[PDB]
């Protein structure tokens, strides 16, 4: 396929791009997945939070599997574990829906979406009449040992961790059966998460850098935030490589053997965004993009300013 691939302790080869699906609507992303399939990628990251696993279903019970264009093997598919079904009852069958939504029989990689949880039931974000959320205390020690009972049953290949901070992590291990394989988190040049990354690799844990192009597309930008794609180190390292600011971005990563998950819908995005294997960067133009690193975070759970969940005592963010 088009991307080189990093080896987790399971044994299974993770291609180091993959394709991000969040904000890829129904009625787009079964074409993203089409296309991203047939330039040669292999790894698609999903979540039941986006709201569009039953279309991305659809693209690969068309496009993979026996008799059709990529073999199940080859494709390596990633969901996650929502808020909401944190309790250890309600692990499986959100399991088995992300699985029949996804039109498949098991997962390669299932994450624990955040750390804490909300309120069980139907509604993906139960709230009060002030907006703020009705959270539940079950505790990401018993949802682990519910998750680990998915791998026994065949139903997922591996586990991992999403937005999970050092200590919590190093807690996760304390009680694993089934080691964690991944852990997903936002990285880019401003928030380099040098030592987590550190952290993890002591530990066996592979790295994949969500929001790795800075999220241009979220909807809550503060105009006076730097924009990553802009940046002048960036735009100066594109002109030399003959490259686009976002293979600049992604080159940074998967130099660093960190997973990358671009979401595009864009098939010139798309093809560009794994083509960052050809091209290497200097010691000095590394020790440049390692300058950028700032502390900014983009991706951070917000209310009707201001940050959301911040003040729950199981919030990832926190910890230094
Ligand atoms: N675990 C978590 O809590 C979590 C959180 C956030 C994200 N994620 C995962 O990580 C994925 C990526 O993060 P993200 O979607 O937030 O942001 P991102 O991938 O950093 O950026 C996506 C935006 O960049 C644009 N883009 C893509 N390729 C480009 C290129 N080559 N040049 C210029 N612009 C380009 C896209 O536009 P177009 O689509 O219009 O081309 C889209 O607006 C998500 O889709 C999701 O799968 C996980
Ligand atoms: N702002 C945030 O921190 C998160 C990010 C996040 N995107 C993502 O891929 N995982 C997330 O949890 C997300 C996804 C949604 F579908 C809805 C909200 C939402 O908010």
């Amino acid at each position: 396929m088009a991307a080189s691939c990093v080896l987790l302790h399971t044994g299974q080869k993770m291609p180091l791009i993959g394709l991000g699906t969040w904000k890829s609507e129904p009625g787009q992303v079964k074409a993203a997945i089409k296309y991203a399939l047939t330039v040669g990628y292999r790894h698609i990251d999903c979540a039941a939070i986006y709201g569009n696993e039953l279309e991305i279903g659809e693209a690969l019970q068309e496009t993979v599997g026996p008799g059709k264009a990529v073999p199940r093997e080859e494709l390596f598919v990633t969901s996650k574990l929502w808020n909401t079904k944190h309790h250890p009852e309600d692990v499986e069958p959100a399991l088995r829906k992300t699985l029949a939504d996804l039109q498949l029989e098991y997962l390669d990689l299932y994450l624990m979406h955040w750390p804490y949880a909300f309120e069980r039931g139907d509604n993906p974000f139960p709230k009060n009449a002030d907006g703020t959320i009705r959270y539940d205390a079950t505790h990401y020690k018993d949802t682990w040992k519910a998750l680990e009972a998915l791998v026994a049953k065949g139903l997922v290949r591996a586990l991992g961790l999403s937005n999970f901070s050092s200590r919590q992590i190093d807690d996760v291990l304390s009680v694993a059966s089934v080691r964690p394989a991944v852990l997903q988190v936002e990285c880019h040049p401003y928030l380099a998460q040098n030592e987590l990354i550190a952290h993890c690799q002591a530990r066996g844990l592979e790295v994949t850098a969500y929001s790795p192009l800075g999220s241009s597309d979220r909807a809550w930008r503060d105009p006076n935030e730097p924009v990553l794609l802009e940046e002048p180190v960036v735009q100066a390292l594109a002109e030399k490589y003959n490259r686009s600011p976002a293979q600049i971005l992604l080159r940074w990563q998967v130099q660093r053997k960190v997973i990358c998950i671009p979401k595009s819908v864009t098939p010139s995005r798309i093809l560009q965004n794994i083509q960052v294997f050809d091209f290497t960067f200097s010691p000095e133009e590394m020790k440049q993009l390692d300058a950028l690193n700032k502390n900014l975070r983009f991706i951070v759970p917000m209310l009707t300013r201001v940050p959301r969940d911040a003040g729950h005592p199981l919030y990832p963010f926190n910890d230094p």
